């Protein structure tokens, strides 16, 4: 149970496991997705819905959905920002590539993430590092963070980031940060196209969408 906030604009699915026909994400009552602008990490072979493709991009797009891209290569032992500022510059270099290599226009952001919930420390020690360098790549303006709330409030307060996806490892039960663009309300309990999907609700009418 979410306090109410002011309600959904709509669902945005995310999925690694496969790429989704248009057709099939209207068909589940989402008005777009957010799509992989990352390689698949070892032991991940199997997600083809990283990265997104020139062709879907054109599919989603031509079929009036909306496209956000997200980052996330590692994950647990392996997250991104464990490797902070020279991490950080790593992946948005190769997030910006992967990017504009889908279509995606330098006007979008990209939401690089923090899959975890960490503590302040590691936040100061090494997600702070980690955000400056994607700014220092694609600039302020173009830095999204998905993030627990307390994460988001965080980089709210140090100015890093201007896009904030809120996730629940961490959140405090039924809150929504009120720096949201976008909220991840459930993971991995429904398939749409044989491809398992969380799902992800507007919060804020511009959200990062490539148009
Ligand atoms: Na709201
Ligand atoms: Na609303
Ligand atoms: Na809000």
């Amino acid at each position: 149970n979410l306090y109410f906030q002011g309600g959904s604009l709509g669902t945005l699915l995310d999925y690694a496991a496969g790429v989704i026909p248009a057709s099939q994400i209207r068909a589940a009552g989402a008005v777009g997705a957010i799509r992989y602008v990352s390689d698949r990490r070892p032991g991940g072979a199997w997600m083809l819905g990283k990265p997104i493709q020139l062709s879907e991009a054109r599919d989603l797009s031509g079929n009036g959905l909306k496209i956000v891209s997200c980052y996330q290569y590692g994950k647990g032992s392996t997250a991104d920002w464990l490797g902070g500022a020279s991490a950080g510059v790593q992946h948005a270099r190769r997030g910006s590539e992967l990017h504009a290599a889908a279509g995606g226009p330098t006007s979008a952001p990209i939401y690089a993430s923090i899959d975890d919930n960490p503590s302040y420390e590691q936040y100061k020690n090494q997600i702070v590092p980690y955000l400056r360098s994607w700014e220092s790549v694609i600039g302020h303006q173009r830095t999204g963070v998905y993030a627990n709330s307390k994460t988001i409030d965080w980089a709210v307060n140090d100015g890093l980031g201007s896009y904030f996806w809120q996730h629940n490892w961490g959140s405090p039960k039924g809150y929504t940060h009120p720096a949201a663009h976008l909220h991840q309300v459930e993971i991995d309990k429904r398939k749409v196209g044989g491809v398992g999907v969380d799902v992800n609700q507007i919060l804020k009418p511009q959200f990062g969408q490539w148009a």
